[PDB]
């Protein structure tokens, strides 16, 4: 299939609070993974017809990508900082879910999701 549009990062009649946690998000933790030189394949949506990939959103029914959190984080989308660290599992758990135990796109995300945890486990 193609791809479906982005998830959503902009609500306008949501009300926005911005917190010590999710200031956290940004500047620390989107900010240190984002520089992480295995980040690149997880800055933006898969796209499914450039890597040819028909099933990917057949199998990913949650897509979600850092690209997405960064514009989410930005535009305070979040209200909770859960709602982030769980955009940032459901991010993790579809690279999990697509793709196989040792595969090599595996090992990136293992990586990242273990700077990602020790991050989160110093949350202010
Ligand atoms: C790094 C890489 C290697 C090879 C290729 C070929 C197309 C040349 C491109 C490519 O670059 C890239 N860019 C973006 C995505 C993925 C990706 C993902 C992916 C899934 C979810 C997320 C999310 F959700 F966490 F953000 C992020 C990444 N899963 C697999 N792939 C590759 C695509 C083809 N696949 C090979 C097939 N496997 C099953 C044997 C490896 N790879
Ligand atoms: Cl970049």
């Amino acid at each position: 299939s193609m791809n479906p549009p982005p998830p959503e990062t902009s609500n306008p009649n949501k009300p926005k609070r911005q917190t010590n946690q999710l200031q956290y998000l940004l500047r620390v933790v989107l900010k240190t993974l984002w520089k992480h030189q295995f980040a690149w394949p997880f800055q933006q949506p898969v796209d499914a017809v450039k890597l040819n990939l028909p099933d990917y959103y057949k199998i990913i029914k949650t897509p979600m990508d850092m690209g997405t959190i960064k514009k989410r984080l930005e535009n305070n989308y979040y209200w909770n900082a859960q709602e982030c660290i769980q955009d940032f599992n459901t991010m993790f758990t579809n690279c999990y879910i697509y793709n196989k135990p040792g595969d090599d796109i595996v090992l990136m995300a293992e990586a990242l999701e273990k700077l990602f945890l020790q991050k989160i486990n110093e949350l202010p």
